[PDB]
């Protein structure tokens, strides 16, 4: 192919396994199914890919683990692949390895974190009900329209105090940074993203609010005043967080239910496992894979890797690797112990995932209790898309009103 880079002199031959980020050769057999092509039984721990510019990929989640922990080898400051994207992505605290990269991280736990949850609880649960409810009578609806992605960004949008109408555009530029599909690089949609927030950080330092923006642009540092180019670049990774996770996993999991009627009957039954059943399924359904360049020339588990090698250490695979999990590519509610690395490993570890449970779980008991059952439209051929975070294009699902019941 002339999408493969030419190998590096210093890049192992017998390493080399050109596996696509943005788009798996495997992907038709669902996108978790394609990411673990990299852990059939003659795949080595890390390997080398060609594609988009050439890098390596940890493979298990022993060597994912160990690197995110060792941040002076392994640094956050080029951390998406292309290496164009990893260059330009600046957003804090994200783009930081610790010691410096911590004050901003406290910051930031402070508008997302578990209190603002706890917070926003009644309005998550009316605002799932409200959708459902509507939705319910019509005996069909595209989940990811309808449903994964209005109630996942809407309880954002409300937590950073911006109009729903905004959506679109900044869905639209979110979009472009995770799975671009070639209308703008990761350079240009962040800038659009920085200019759409400029003026917003500019108007609430001078009159605060009390929504997550206001709170980040009048925030302190520890102790000193946030700047405005620093809050820009926080900002600018909440809304990433806020409009591209939750609603993709969301898709994954309803697909899963969809076509599982054991599954489903299982939380009908007995709804006390539906927090353990979100935790199976994010396991199952991981969706996250960003990474790290090196600082220095580094032997890590007997391969030279050089300063400057980029290296994707893939979070969904974690969890989906034999070695941390029996039969991975099974869901089961009742596992005893649910290993992953959905939401990151290390000093990054997610700061949204409180919300994110907080919605997933909401979303499974109001549903169920509302649609306990449902399917896939007939014929329907779902499809997945791949990139820093995965997801759905598209679930069409169907109901008897008949089945269903208000609550
Ligand atoms: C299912 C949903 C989600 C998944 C799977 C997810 C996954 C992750 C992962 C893998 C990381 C670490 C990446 C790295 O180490 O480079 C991370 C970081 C982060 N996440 Fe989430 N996330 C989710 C939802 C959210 C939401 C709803 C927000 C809220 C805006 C959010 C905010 C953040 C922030 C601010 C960080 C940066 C932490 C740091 O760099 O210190 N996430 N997330
Ligand atoms: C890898 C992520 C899921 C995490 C939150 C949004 C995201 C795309 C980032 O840039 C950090
Ligand atoms: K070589
Ligand atoms: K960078």
């Amino acid at each position: 192919n002339a999408n493969l880079a030419p190998l590096p002199p210093h890049v192992p031959e017998h390493l080399v396994f050109d596996f696509d980020m943005y788009n798996p050769s495997n992907l038709s057999a669902g996108v978790q199914e394609a990411w673990a092509v990299l852990q059939e039984s003659n795949v080595p721990d890390l390997v080398w890919t060609r594609c988009n510019g050439g890098h390596w990929i940890a493979t298990r989640g022993q060597l994912i683990r160990e690197a995110y922990e060792d941040y002076r080898h392994f640094s956050s400051e080029c951390p998406f692949i292309p290496r164009e994207a990893g260059e330009a992505y600046d957003f804090i605290p994200t783009s930081m390895d610790p010691p410096e990269q911590r004050q901003f991280r406290a910051l930031a736990n402070q508008v997302v974190g578990m209190p603002v949850v706890d917070k926003l609880e009644n309005r998550i649960q009316e605002l799932a009900c409200s959708l459902i409810e509507s939705l319910r009578p019509q005996g069909q609806c595209n989940f990811t329209e309808d449903y994964a992605e209005p109630f996942p960004i809407r309880i954002f949008m409300l937590l950073a105090g911006l109009p729903e109408e905004d959506i679109p555009h900044l869905k639209y530029l979110t979009d472009q940074m995770t799975r671009p599909d070639g209308s703008m690089t990761f350079a240009e949609a962040k800038e659009a993203l920085y200019d759409y927030l400029i003026p917003i950080i500019e108007q609430r330092r001078q009159k605060p609010g009390t929504d997550a923006i206001s709170i980040v642009a009048n925030g302190q540092v520890n102790g000193r005043p946030i700047t405005s180019d620093e809050a820009k670049r926080m900002c600018g990774l909440l809304l990433v967080g806020g409009l591209d996770t939750v609603v993709n996993f969301l898709s994954f999991s309803m697909e899963f239910l969809a076509k599982s009627p054991e599954h489903r009957q299982e939380l009908i039954e007995r709804p006390e496992r539906i927090p353990a059943a979100c935790e199976e399924l994010l396991r199952r359904f991981s969706l996250v894979a960003d990474g790290r360049i090196l600082t220095s020339d580094y032997e890590f588990h007997g391969v030279q890797l050089k300063k400057g090698d980029q290296i994707l250490l893939p979070q969904m695979l974690s969890g989906l690797d034999e070695r941390e999990n029996a039969a991975p590519m099974h869901v089961d509610f009742s596992r005893q112990k649910v290993s992953h690395t959905t939401f990151g490993h290390g000093s990054h570890l997610c700061l949204g995932q409180h919300l994110a449970r907080r919605e997933i779980i909401v979303t499974l008991k109001e549903w169920l209790t509302r649609i306990p059952d449902f399917s896939i439209a007939p014929g329907a051929q779902i499809q997945h898309k791949s990139g820093i975070v995965s997801g759905v294009q598209a679930l069409p699902l169907v109901w008897d009103p008949a089945t269903t019941k208000a609550v």
